[PDB]
């Protein structure tokens, strides 16, 4: 696609204030960002033992996060990291998934709550695949599931993802476990690359909550397949 859907500028909403602003289902954003969210999803290696078992999702409803200070804040990291990597901020769309949805399109996302036990160490991560971040909707590796039925598999339950604005800068790629507290030297970022033995679905690290901005809040759940 040759239009621009998915890095607009953001208006003055007021603001306080995060404003979320409905999206039509016959909107072309709406309709991208469904179907960026359908068409990527991949078969599991745990057998769905983290996410489900499904193959398409029931998107119920994509909203638009609006905050002032997010974005004013947003944009001053990405004006830094592109003045750091020749004028290329690596600007792009990916998933995240975590239980802290509602906290993220608040406050934004807060590195001093990551994890220092990932892969790649204290950082906030991303994926290609909306059926890769679905894994951590629960938690890390699923949790117990949902609230409600302890179900990691639950079709009941509404879920969400978000469909952010990623700035990754020069980042580093790396095939194997690299436990970071901070992009490597010269980088803003991380890339987690697909390798036998290895990763089996790419991912990307930040390491800094102000280098993305949760653009894109989807409401769906999981569907049964048949059969
Ligand atoms: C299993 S793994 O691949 O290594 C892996 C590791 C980490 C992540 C990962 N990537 N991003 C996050 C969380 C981001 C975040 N931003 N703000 C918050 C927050 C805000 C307020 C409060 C309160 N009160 C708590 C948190 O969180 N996480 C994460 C961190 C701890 C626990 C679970 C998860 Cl998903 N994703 C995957
Ligand atoms: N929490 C996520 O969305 C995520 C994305 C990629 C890898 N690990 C976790
Ligand atoms: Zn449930």
């Amino acid at each position: 696609g040759t239009e621009n859907l998915y890095f607009q500028s953001m208006l003055n909403t007021s603001g306080s204030g995060t404003i979320l602003i409905d999206l039509s289902p016959d909107d072309k954003e709406f309709q991208s960002v469904e179907e960026e969210m359908q068409s990527t999803v991949r078969e599991h290696r745990d057998g769905g033992h983290a996410g489900g078992i499904f193959n398409r999702y029931n998107i119920l409803k994509i909203q638009k996060v609006c905050n002032k200070k997010l974005w004013e804040r947003y944009t001053h990291r990405r004006k830094e990291v592109s003045e750091e990597n020749h004028n290329h901020a690596n600007e792009r769309m990916l998933f995240h998934g975590s239980p802290f949805v509602n906290a993220i399109i608040h406050k934004g996302f807060d590195e001093r709550h990551a994890y220092i036990g990932g892969m790649f160490g204290a950082g906030i991560y991303f994926a290609e695949n909306s059926s890769k971040s679905n894994q951590y909707v629960y938690g890390i590796g699923g949790g117990t599931g949902c609230p409600v039925h302890k179900d990691r598999s639950c079709y009941i339950c509404h879920r969400q993802l978000l469909f952010c604005r990623v700035t990754l800068g020069k980042s580093f790629l790396q095939f194997s476990a690299m436990k970071m507290a901070h992009s490597p030297p010269g980088h803003h970022s991380v890339t987690g690359r697909p390798s036998v033995n290895g990763l089996a679905l790419a991912e990307y690290v930040i390491y800094r909550g102000e280098q993305a901005y949760p653009e894109y809040l989807i409401t769906y759940q999981i569907m049964r397949p048949e059969g």
